[PDB]
């Protein structure tokens, strides 16, 4: 069963450029989501009527329509230290969005 | 400028399977998300930063980690007829979730 899921993504700031302005942590977990939107749906996918409907159009059009996409549907914070605009190191608490809580298709 | 935004789609209920309980309407606009969610992004995408984050981490690692998704991120409802328990006809005034309202990438 590769359904939706949270699965592990661990984040190094400098691959992505964004150590110019974050100075810690030099990694962290992100998670991501991954699998599969497809009937029979699990329990955990907690999926929209859209995402029911577009599935179910995408397998009668797949060439037309695509099908419901694995995504983040909730999302928490986590703290940084970032330089401030005179150079003083300041932390950032809860700087939001940044790693996945809850997968979902959508 | 191919990137995230609502595109038409109408949704027979006949194609899908869904005439077995909904006598009417024989169809309607749901709606769809397409497109890319790769940088430069636009204004009207308001991605989350985990979107941004993936997006970045896919660019130098495309085979390991996939890219955003274009997905709606507001639904709206729609009125359906359908038959009660006993067969009696019944308006659904808001069956929620059955179209597009915005898009966005996650
Ligand atoms: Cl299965
Ligand atoms: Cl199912
Ligand atoms: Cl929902
Ligand atoms: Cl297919
Ligand atoms: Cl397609
Ligand atoms: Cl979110
Ligand atoms: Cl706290
Ligand atoms: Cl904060
Ligand atoms: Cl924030
Ligand atoms: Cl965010
Ligand atoms: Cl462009
Ligand atoms: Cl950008
Ligand atoms: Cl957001
Ligand atoms: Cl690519
Ligand atoms: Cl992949
Ligand atoms: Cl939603
Ligand atoms: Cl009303
Ligand atoms: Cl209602
Ligand atoms: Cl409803
Ligand atoms: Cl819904
Ligand atoms: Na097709
Ligand atoms: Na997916
Ligand atoms: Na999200
Ligand atoms: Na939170
Ligand atoms: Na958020
Ligand atoms: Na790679
Ligand atoms: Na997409
Ligand atoms: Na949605
Ligand atoms: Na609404
Ligand atoms: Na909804």
């Amino acid at each position: 069963g590769s359904h939706c899921q949270k699965t592990s993504l661990r984040v190094n700031f400098e691959d992505i450029g964004w150590d110019s302005w974050i100075i810690a942590p030099k990694e962290y977990e992100a998670y991501e989501c991954k699998g599969g939107c497809f009937f029979p749906l699990a329990d955990d996918v907690t999926p929209t009527k859209h995402a029911i409907v577009q599935t179910l159009v995408h397998l009668k059009f797949p060439t037309k329509v695509g099908k419901a996409c694995c995504v983040p549907t909730k999302l928490s914070p986590i703290s940084v230290l970032y330089k401030d605009d005179m150079g003083v190191p300041t932390l950032k608490y809860h700087y939001e969005g940044m790693s996945v809580a809850e997968c979902g298709c959508r």
